[PDB]
C-alpha cells in the first residue's frame, strides 16, 4: 500500500506522501494498475481537484524512510472537502492524526478493508517535528529566525540550530492554539491552549471585512492600519506610560477605538483586517511568553498553518517576544509548520 | 475646598465625592455660596447632564475620613464629556490619576488657580481597593465570590473575607487589561496586561451588532448562544478530547464557526455579541490563572468596569477560573469594582 500520514484538523487535512524512487523493474511489475494510478496522479499534478493543493517547494529529495529511498511529499485541502476525497478513495494502512481521526472514523471505514490507526494530535507533531529537524530540509535548516527583529533595516531570515533542541515550547496556531513544553523525545507535556487563534483570524475578518479566502484576509490586511480601529497606550496617556514601561505605540485596548461611532464610519476593510491580524497575533505572543516563563524554557517555535504564506504575523511575533521578553526569549520558525503531524502519523506506520 | 478623587480613564471617568455631614451652624456660614452650590448640586440629584450618573447603591454613609465623618459618593461619566465637565468647572486641589491625568493636565490648568496632583493609575487602585475593604462596605462584605460556581442550582454570590489580603492577584479590566501581583500595602508589581479587555468588548460587539451601548450590548449577549459562532472541541474531535482532558463543550476556535458563508448567514446578532462577550471573558479568566499560577497566588480579585452590571462575565468567571484550575484558584469580586482607583486619588489629599 502507499505510504501516507494524515491530519485531519478542524480546518484543514494536512496529508505526507512518501513515493519511492527506487523501484527496480520486477517491483513495477507488480505494481497494481490502481497504485500506479495513485502515484502518478499525486506526483504529475499540483492541484488536486478544485481545493487540493501540493506545497512542491516543501517536498524533502532522496529521503531514507523504512529503509527505501524515496521523495517525501506534503499535500493540504479543507476538511470540508474530506467527503470529496472519501468518495474518491471508494472508486491501505492509514495512520491518521488530528480531531478528525476520530470524528470521521467511521467514514474511513467506509473504504473496504482500510485499517484505521489513530493517533494522538500533539504525540505526532512533536514526533514529525523532531524527524524534519533531524533530516534537515535538502541540506539546508529547517528552523529559522529573525535576526535583529527589533530594527526593521536589519531584520532577516536567518538559520537556527536545534541540534540538541530540548527544552523546548512549541506554539501550535491552527484553528485554536495548543502550546506544548517539550522536554526530550518522550517527555513533553500540553501547558495550556488559547481559543483565539486562526480561525479567530479568518472568523471575525470574514464578519468585518467580507473576505473570502485565508489569502484574500492577508493582502488586506497587509494594506491596512490597524491604529485606525485599535486605541494605543498614547491615546490614552497622550505618550509613553513611563511607571511600567509601556511605549505610546502599544495597543491598550484592541479595537478600542470602535466604540466611539464616527471612527467605526471612517475605518477601511483594510484597517479592519489588519487590527485582527495584529490583535491575534499580539494575544498569542503574550500567552506565550508567559507559557515560557513559567515553563523556563527560552526557546519559543510557532507552528501550524495561521503561519503559512504570512510574514506580517511571523515579523510581528518575531518583534513583539524580543520586545516584550526584553530579549530573553526568541521566537523561531520552521519551514514546513502545518505539516508535522501528517509526518509523525507517517513515521507511525512500522508500529502496524 | 471640596474633596474630590478622580481616575480618567480610556473610557469612563470615576469621581469619588466626600461629602460632610458634620458641617457645625458656623462652618455652614463661611461656606461659599458655590462650595454650597456644589454640594447640593450633587447630592439632590443621581443624573448630571446627559451622561453623568451618581452610583447611589455604593454610597458609603458616615465614614470617618481625615478627622471629619460624611458620605463618600461614586459618581461616573464618560471621558469622551470630560470637556463639558471642566467647561462646568470654569464658571480647588484635584487629586487625580489614570492615564487622562496627563493627557488633561493642561485643559485641568484652564481651571484658574487650580492645583493639579497626578498620582499613579495602579498605585491608587491598590490603595484604594485596600481602603474600602477595611472600612467595610456600609457593614457588608466589600469582597465576594460564587459558591459552587461548578453547579448552577447552588451557585450563589457569597461573601469572602479579606482581612489579611496578602498576596493577591487584582485583575483590572477596563479598556485594556492590566494584572497586579501585591505581596503587601507597599510592595506590588504590575505582571503584564493584555489589550482584550472591555473596550474590545464593546468595540467589536457594535461593529458585529450595531449596539450603541454597553447596556445594550450586554442584553444582546444575555440573548445569544455562542456555539453558533464559536468551534468547539466536540465540532473537531465529536466529543471530548480525551488525552489533555478538553471537554467537547471547551471553545477551541473563537468565531471560528465563521469561516463558513453558511454559518455566518444564519448567525445572529444576539449570538455574535454573546461569542464576543465569551471571546473576551474566556481570554481574561486565561491570562488571569497563568499570572497566578507564575505568581504562587491562589486569591484572583477581578475589577474594572468591563463587569459593572455584568453577571454574566462575572459567573463565567468564577466558572472558569475553578474549572480550568481543577479547584486552585478562586475568582474573587468587589462591590465597589470600578471606582478604587478614584478613591486611591481621594487618599492622598493629605500628602499636599
Ligand atoms: N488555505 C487555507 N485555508 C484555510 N485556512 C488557512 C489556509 N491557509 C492558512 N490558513 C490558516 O491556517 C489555520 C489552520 O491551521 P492548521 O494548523 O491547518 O489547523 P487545524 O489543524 O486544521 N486546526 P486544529 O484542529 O485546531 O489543530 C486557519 O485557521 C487559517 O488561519
Ligand atoms: N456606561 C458605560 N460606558 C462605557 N463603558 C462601560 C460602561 N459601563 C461599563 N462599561 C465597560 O467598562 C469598560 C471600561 O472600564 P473602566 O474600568 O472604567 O476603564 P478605564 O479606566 O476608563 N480604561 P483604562 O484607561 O484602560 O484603565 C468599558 O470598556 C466597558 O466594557
Ligand atoms: C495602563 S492603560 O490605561 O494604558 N491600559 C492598558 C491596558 C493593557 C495594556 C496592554 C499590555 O499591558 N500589554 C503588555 C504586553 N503585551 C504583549 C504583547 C506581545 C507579546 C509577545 N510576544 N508580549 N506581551 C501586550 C500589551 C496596555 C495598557
Ligand atoms: C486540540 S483541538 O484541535 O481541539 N484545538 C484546540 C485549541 C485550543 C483550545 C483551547 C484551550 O486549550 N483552552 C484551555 C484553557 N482555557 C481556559 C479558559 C478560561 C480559563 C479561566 N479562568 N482558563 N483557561 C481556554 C481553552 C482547545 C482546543
Ligand atoms: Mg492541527
Ligand atoms: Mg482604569
Amino acid at each position: 500500500s502507499p505510504w501516507f500520514g494524515m491530519d485531519i484538523g478542524g480546518t484543514l487535512v494536512k496529508l505526507s506522501y512518501f513515493e519511492p524512487i527506487d523501484i527496480t523493474a520486477e517491483e513495477e511489475q507488480e505494481e497494481v494498475e490502481s497504485l500506479k494510478s495513485i502515484r502518478k496522479y499525486l506526483t504529475s499534478n499540483v492541484a488536486y481537484g478544485s481545493t487540493g493543493i501540493r506545497d512542491v517547494h516543501l517536498e524533502l529529495k532522496d529521503l531514507t524512510l523504512f529503509g527505501r529511498r524515496g521523495n517525501l511529499h506534503f499535500i493540504r485541502f479543507p476538511t470540508q472537502d474530506l467527503p470529496t476525497f472519501i468518495q474518491m478513495g471508494r472508486d491501505t494502512v492509514l495512520c491518521a492524526t488530528g480531531g478528525g481521526a476520530y470524528k470521521f472514523e467511521k467514514d474511513f471505514r467506509t473504504i473496504g478493508n482500510l485499517h484505521l490507526h489513530k493517533l494522538d494530535e500533539l504525540d505526532c507533531l512533536v514526533k514529525g517535528l523532531l524527524y524534519i529537524d533531524s533530516v534537515s530540509f535538502n541540506g539546508q535548516a529547517e528552523c529559522y529566525y529573525f535576526a535583529n527583529a527589533s530594527e526593521p533595516e536589519r531584520c532577516q531570515k536567518m538559520p537556527f540550530n536545534l541540534d540538541d533542541p530540548y527544552p523546548l515550547l512549541v506554539v501550535n496556531i491552527g484553528s485554536g492554539v495548543s502550546i506544548l513544553a517539550v522536554h526530550s523525545k518522550d517527555n513533553y507535556k500540553r501547558v495550556t491552549g488559547t481559543s483565539l487563534g486562526g480561525g479567530t483570524f479568518l472568523g471575525l475578518c470574514s464578519l468585518l471585512t467580507g473576505c473570502e479566502s485565508f489569502e484574500e484576509a492577508l493582502e488586506m490586511a497587509s494594506k491596512g492600519d490597524s491604529t485606525q480601529a485599535d486605541k494605543l497606550v498614547r491615546d490614552i496617556y497622550g505618550g509613553d506610560y513611563e511607571r511600567f514601561g509601556l511605549p505610546g505605540w502599544a495597543v491598550a485596548s484592541s479595537f478600542g477605538n470602535m466604540i466611539y461611532k464616527e471612527k467605526r464610519e471612517s475605518v477601511s476593510k483594510e484597517d479592519l483586517a489588519r487590527a485582527t491580524l495584529v490583535t491575534i497575533t499580539n494575544n498569542i505572543g503574550s500567552v506565550a511568553r508567559m507559557c515560557a516563563v513559567n515553563e523556563k524554557i527560552n526557546r519559543v517555535v510557532f507552528v501550524g498553518n495561521f503561519l503559512r504564506v504570512n510574514t506580517l504575523s511571523m515579523k510581528l511575533l518575531a518583534y513583539a517576544l524580543d520586545y516584550w521578553s526584553k530579549g530573553q526569549l526568541k521566537a523561531l520558525f520552521l519551514e514546513h509548520e502545518g505539516y508535522f503531524g501528517a509526518v509523525g502519523a507517517l513515521l507511525g506506520l512500522p508500529n502496524f
